[PDB]
């Protein structure tokens, strides 16, 4: 009825456009990095850097966020 | 590293360009205000996770949040 139930079925079509959109890119890269548990926090504090030199924006936060996401999980099943 | 680096800035641009005005739209319809702010993004939130959690969704949660927050400031 309210606003709250529309709004919050929105964000999952957003939700999930994001996610079927980049969820293959993101292990994409990681194939390339293979990151380990002893160098993931270093490669992402030189991603992260690398990616806020350029400018900053939400979109830019939330994608850093989920690729963070991806690269722990990526760690905690491949290493 | 410095490829992954730049894609990331490509993609983080897309989803800024993509859906900022979706946002925008969706706080115009709620009107929201500070003294409702958590009610509107914790029910919101219960909304959205109905029908289940990725990633995709609590970045959408979280960037939704921020130009609530941002919103919210303002005024």
């Amino acid at each position: 009825s309210s606003t709250m139930g529309q709004v919050g079925r929105q964000l999952a079509i957003i939700g999930d456009d994001i996610n079927r959109r980049y969820d293959s890119e993101f292990q994409t890269m990681l194939q390339h990095l293979q990151p380990t548990a002893e160098n993931a926090y270093e490669y992402f504090t030189k991603i992260a850097t690398s990616l806020f030199e350029s400018g900053i924006n939400w979109g830019r936060v939330v994608a850093l966020l989920g690729f963070g996401y991806r690269l722990a999980l990526h760690v905690y099943q491949h290493g």
